[PDB]
């Protein structure tokens, strides 16, 4: 029904898989918040694209699968976590949950404390990292992690997008 308005930038199969979540659904803002929501996917997609640790994918992306499954795969891993959401990817290299954040934002993110078993990558729209963020991701990470934020970033600027999603 919103096809109209998938940004350029997010792909057909990304925007088509988002109507699987109530979470930008739940948002006053409806649209934004899936346009926001299918950056974080796709962020966690190129975080985890082609990255093998032991001959397989380094990551498994929990994000827009039931928590239920996701719980099967923390258990199997035996990588195990206590906040009422899972994370959005299990980083089997170095044992760790991952937590993505976008921040509609003019200005680079500030850390917080985490776990020790956590990561939290948190990145502007306009394609700044958090300091951990950049010692966490690898260069080619950080490279198309940023590169698609940059890409919807400046396609947003050419309409009201940027502005409307800033006011989430």
């Amino acid at each position: 029904a919103m096809d109209r308005h998938k940004p350029k930038s997010i792909s057909s199969e990304i925007w088509a898989l988002s109507e699987t979540s109530k979470e930008w659904m739940s948002n006053l803002r409806p649209l934004e918040a899936r346009i926001v929501e299918c950056i974080k996917y796709t962020v966690c997609c190129h975080i985890s694209d082609m990255h093998l640790h032991n001959g397989v994918p380094r990551y498994i992306v929990n994000m827009w699968t039931p928590p239920e499954v996701a719980d099967q795969e923390m258990k199997r891993q035996n990588l195990i976590f206590a906040r009422p959401n899972v994370p959005d990817l299990l980083d089997l290299k170095e044992r760790k949950g991952v937590y993505v954040k976008v921040y509609p934002d003019n200005g680079t993110p500030t850390d917080y404390q985490t776990a020790e078993n956590e990561i939290f990558v948190r990145v502007s729209l306009s394609g700044q990292m958090s300091p951990i963020t950049r010692e966490y991701l690898d260069e080619v990470q950080r490279q198309d992690v940023t590169n698609f934020l940059v890409t919807i970033y400046n396609e947003s600027l050419e309409s009201n997008l940027l502005e409307r999603m800033q006011e989430l």
